[PDB]
C-alpha cells in the first residue's frame, strides 16, 4: 500500500473523495511519468509518441497503485481541514442571485513556494472542478501590479508618486476604454490608480513598455505564466491572459516574497518503500523583481487594502479577528468585463492567499460580488486558516528596502521642481510636495511638460491650465 | 521669377490659390530645405537644431521666391483640371445629412507611382485643409488586403479559395467582434470574407500571421507606411494605423504593379534657371509582394466590385460610361466603426485611384455613405478624369501570372480531398471541388480537421457535422 502524507508525515489516504486527494494524486501520478520514462530509457522523441505516452501515463498510475511509495506533500493538516470548514461553512456567503457561485483559492509559503492548502470548490460531491488547481479564467486588474506597474517600476519608468493619464481615451478600433461604467477623469498618482483599479492609466503604462522596448515575456515567464500574445492592448488589465489559481498566487507570491520568485509545487518529495528517491523538488529561486521594486509595490497594495475603494476586507476582517487584521496585509482586486470573474489576492509576509469567484459557464456574478461577497468569505477563510495555525500568517512588517531611492516631488507633476515650457511662458513650477519612491539610480527627474503616463495634448493643455491656476 | 509647371511643362504659377499651387510648392520648398542644407555643409546633427531647422525651411522658401528655379511637377494640367471640375460639380453628392462633408482624392500612376491629379477637398476659398496629402484617418478595411490577406497568400498560408471563420468571437478584453452589426456567422471562402468585408476572418488572418512569426511590418515598410504598433488586435481591419490618402493609394498601387511598389511622388525635377539639377526623383522599385500574390489579390479584388456588395461603383460607371466600366476595374471599400471614414480605393493595370471621405472634426457618417455616396461621386470622379485624357485608365486585363499555383481542393474546407479524422471515426472526405490559387511552391495542403483561418472547438464540431450531413 502507497500512502499520500501531511507535510508532517501523517496519512492522508493509501491509494479519498475529496480534492486533496485527487489534486495530490494526479501531481504524484505526472512526477511518476516523468521518473518510469526516464528508468525505461524513453527518449523525448519517444515521449512525443501518443500511443507512448497513454501507456506511461496508466504506468505511473498502476505504479502507485500497487507500490508502496510514498508521496510527502507540501498540505498542513490543520490549516487544509480548517480551509475545508471554512468553505463548507461560509461558502453561502458567496451566493449573489446570480445562481450557485463557484470558488477556488490557493494558500502558499512566500518563502518557499509551498502550497499549504486550497479550496477546489464549494463542494466537491456535487461538482468536482478543480478551481484551485485546474480552471483558467483572466485574472483583470489583479494584471496590473504584476504586468504594468511593477515592470515600469523595476525599469525605472516610474515612481510611487508618479501621476499617469486617467482622461478618456480608445483602444484602436475607436471604443472607448471604460472602467466600470466611467469612460474616465483627469490625472491621478500611482496610487489612486491602484486603489480604485481604473483601466487608462495601466493601458497607457503598457503602451509606454512597449515603447520603451521591455522584455515584459521574461519577466512573466520567470513567474511560469503563459501568455501567447504580448501584443494586446488590453493585456495589463487581465486581457488575453488566463490562469489558475494555484499559478496566479505564485505571481503575488512573487512580490511578497521581496521580488524572488519560488516555484508552487504541491508535492515535496516521492520516496520507494525502500527509501529510493523517485522525486523531489528543487529550489530554483529567481529575483524577478529588484528588492526596490517588490517593496515599493507592497506599500502600494497595503493601501489598496486599507483605502477600501474595490474591497470591504480589512472592515470584514477587523470585525472577524481584529489582531489578525492589525497584521500587514496588502492585496489587489480584480473584476472581468461583465463581473464573470472576481479575484482577491491577499499577502502577509509570510503567505500569499489567492481567491477567484465565478460560474463555471461564465456567466456574469452581482455588481458586487468581488467588493463585498469575495471580500466577507475571503475575512472568514483567513481567520480560519489562523485559527487552526495562529502563528502561521506572521507578525512581521512589509518594508521598504534600503536601496529604495526617494525623491522630493511636486504632489502635482509626480516630478522635482523645476522650470517647464507651456507654449510661450516658461514657467517656475512651484507648489506642495511629497516623497516618490523609484527603482532606480537616480530617482525622479526634473519636471518636464509631458510629466504623466500617457496623456493626449488635450489633456496636457487641461491639466497645465489646472495647474498653472496655482 | 520661378516657376511651377505640368508635367509636360506648361506653366503652372509662378512664385495660385488653391490646392495645386500650395501642395507643389510645398513640397518643392522639403527639396530645396534638402539641397540647401547640404549645400551648405550643415551636418545632420546641425540639423537637429530647431533654430537651425527654421532658418533654412525659410531659406528654402525665399530661395524659390527670388529664384530662377523650374519646378517639373507629375501633375497632368487636363485631368487635375477635370478633377477639380467634378469635386466642384458632384461634391454635394457626398453630402448625407450629416452636414458637411468632405474629401480627397489622389490618381497615381502604377508604374511610376507619379501623382497625376489630386482633390485636396471640396473648395480650397471655404476650408483650405489638404485631404488628398496632409489629413490622416483610419483607412479601415481596405487595410485588410495588405496587412492580412495579402501577407498570407505570399507567405503561402493561404490561397485564393481557402476558408475562414467568421463565427463569433471575443477581443481579448471580451467585446464581441462587431461587423456592421452582426456578431458574425460561419465558415466562408476568402472570397465571401472580401465582398462582404466581415472582421473576423481578418482578425483571425492577422493573428495566423502573429502566431508563424511573420515580418508585417518589413512589408508595410517596403511600402512607405508608418504604423507605431503592430501589436494591435484590430491592426488588419484599420486600428492603430492613420494614413494619408496620397500613401495609401501607394500600398494599392503597389498591389496594382504585380507585387512592386514604386515611391508615390508630386515633384519629378527641380532645376536652377542655368540647368543645374537641384533634385531629382529617383526610382527604387520593390518587389513587396510575389507576383503570383498580387495577381491572385487582383482577381479578388476585382470580384469585390462585381459582387456590389460594399460598393455601387460598378453599376454607378456602368451608367454614365459603360465602356470605361468595361475596363479591368479591382477594388476594396472602407468604413470605421461609427461611420466617421469612408474609403474606396480603385485600380486599372494603369492607374489607381484613391478615395476618402469623412468630416473634418470626426462626427458620423450615415450608414451609406460610403456605399453609396462616395461610390456615385467617385463614378462622376473617374468618368471625368477619362473624359479629359480618354485612354489614361488603359484596357489592358489584370491576369494571373505564371507563378500562380493551381489546386483543385473542397469547395467545404478549401483544402485538397483526403482522410480527415471526426472523434473517432475517421472518414473520408467527398464533395464538389473548385481551383483555388496559391503564391507557394506545393499550393494547397491536404484536408486537415482544423481546416480553416480560425475557429473555436465549437466551431469545428458545428462546422464539420454540417459538412458531414453531406
Ligand atoms: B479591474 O478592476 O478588474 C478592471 N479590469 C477590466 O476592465 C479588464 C479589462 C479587460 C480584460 C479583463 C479585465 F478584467
Ligand atoms: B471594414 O468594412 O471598414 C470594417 N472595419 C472595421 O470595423 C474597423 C475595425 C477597427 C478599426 C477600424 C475599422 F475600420
Ligand atoms: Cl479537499
Ligand atoms: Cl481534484
Ligand atoms: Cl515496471
Ligand atoms: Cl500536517
Ligand atoms: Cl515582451
Ligand atoms: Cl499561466
Ligand atoms: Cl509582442
Ligand atoms: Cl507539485
Ligand atoms: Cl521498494
Ligand atoms: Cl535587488
Ligand atoms: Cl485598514
Ligand atoms: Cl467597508
Ligand atoms: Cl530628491
Ligand atoms: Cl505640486
Ligand atoms: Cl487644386
Ligand atoms: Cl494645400
Ligand atoms: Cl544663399
Ligand atoms: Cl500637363
Ligand atoms: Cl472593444
Ligand atoms: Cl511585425
Ligand atoms: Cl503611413
Ligand atoms: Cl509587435
Ligand atoms: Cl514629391
Ligand atoms: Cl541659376
Ligand atoms: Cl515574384
Ligand atoms: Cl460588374
Ligand atoms: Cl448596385
Ligand atoms: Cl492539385
Ligand atoms: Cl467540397
Ligand atoms: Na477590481
Ligand atoms: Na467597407
Amino acid at each position: 500500500i502507497s500512502e499520500i502524507t501531511y507535510s508532517d508525515g501523517t496519512v492522508i489516504a493509501s491509494i479519498s473523495r475529496d480534492y486533496l486527494y485527487f489534486t495530490t494524486l494526479a501531481e504524484a501520478q505526472e512526477r511518476m511519468y516523468d521518473y518510469l520514462a526516464q528508468r525505461d530509457n524513453v527518449s523525448a522523441k519517444e515521449l512525443k509518441n501518443e500511443a507512448t505516452q497513454k501507456f506511461y501515463r496508466d504506468l505511473a498510475a498502476k505504479e502507485i497503485e500497487n507500490g508502496g511509495y510514498k508521496i510527502t506533500t507540501t498540505i498542513d493538516q490543520k490549516i487544509h481541514s480548517a480551509m475545508q470548514s471554512a468553505v463548507a461553512d461560509y461558502g453561502y456567503l458567496l451566493d449573489d442571485g446570480t445562481g450557485r457561485v463557484e470558488v477556488g483559492n490557493v494558500l502558499m509559503d512566500n518563502q518557499t513556494g509551498a502550497i499549504l492548502g486550497f479550496v477546489g470548490g464549494r463542494n466537491y460531491q456535487e461538482n468536482q472542478n478543480n478551481h484551485a488547481f485546474d480552471t483558467k479564467r483572466s485574472p483583470a486588474s489583479t494584471t496590473k501590479p504584476l504586468l504594468a506597474y511593477g515592470i515600469a517600476i523595476d525599469q525605472g519608468l516610474m515612481g510611487s508618486e508618479t501621476i499617469l493619464s486617467n482622461y478618456p481615451t480608445n483602444f484602436a478600433n475607436g471604443n472607448p476604454i471604460m472602467y466600470a461604467n466611467s469612460k474616465g477623469t483627469g490625472m491621478m498618482t500611482l496610487g489612486e490608480a491602484l486603489n480604485y483599479s481604473w483601466n487608462i492609466p495601466a493601458y497607457w503604462t503598457y503602451r509606454m513598455l512597449r515603447e520603451n522596448g521591455v522584455d515584459v515575456k521574461g519577466y512573466m515567464e520567470k513567474m511560469g505564466y503563459e501568455i501567447p500574445e504580448y501584443g494586446i492592448e488590453s493585456l495589463p488589465m487581465g486581457g488575453g491572459i488566463e490562469v489558475t489559481v494555484a499559478q496566479h498566487t505564485n505571481g503575488y507570491q512573487t512580490l511578497a516574497n521581496n521580488g524572488v520568485y519560488h516555484q508552487k509545487h504541491v508535492i515535496s518529495k516521492i520516496e520507494a518503500a525502500d527509501g529510493r528517491v523517485v522525486y523531489e523538488y528543487q529550489d530554483k529561486p529567481v529575483q524577478v523583481y529588484s528588492k526596490a521594486t517588490a517593496t515599493i509595490m507592497q506599500g502600494l497594495l497595503r493601501e489598496v487594502l486599507s483605502s477600501r475603494v474595490t474591497t470591504t476586507f480589512k472592515s470584514n476582517l477587523t470585525s472577524l479577528n481584529p489582531t489578525l487584521a492589525n497584521a500587514d496585509w496588502i492585496g489587489k482586486t480584480g473584476t472581468t468585463g461583465q463581473d464573470e470573474n472576481m479575484w482577491l489576492m491577499l499577502s502577509t509576509p509570510r503567505l500569499t492567499l489567492g481567491g477567484w469567484i465565478g460560474h463555471d459557464d461564465n456567466h456574469s456574478l452581482s455588481q458586487q460580488a468581488g467588493y463585498s461577497n469575495n471580500s466577507n468569505y475571503m475575512a472568514h477563510l483567513v481567520n480560519a486558516i489562523q485559527q487552526a495555525s495562529p502563528s502561521i500568517w506572521g507578525n512581521e512588517r512589509f518594508a521598504l528596502d534600503p536601496s529604495v531611492v526617494k525623491s522630493e516631488v511636486l504632489k502635482s507633476t509626480g516630478q522635482k521642481p523645476g522650470k517647464v515650457s507651456v507654449e510661450g511662458k516658461e514657467v517656475e513650477v512651484t507648489g506642495s510636495t511629497v516623497t516618490s519612491y523609484w527603482a532606480n539610480k537616480s530617482g525622479a527627474p526634473a519636471t518636464s511638460y509631458r510629466f504623466a503616463i500617457g496623456g493626449s495634448d488635450a489633456d496636457y493643455q487641461n491639466a497645465w491650465s489646472s495647474i498653472v491656476g496655482s
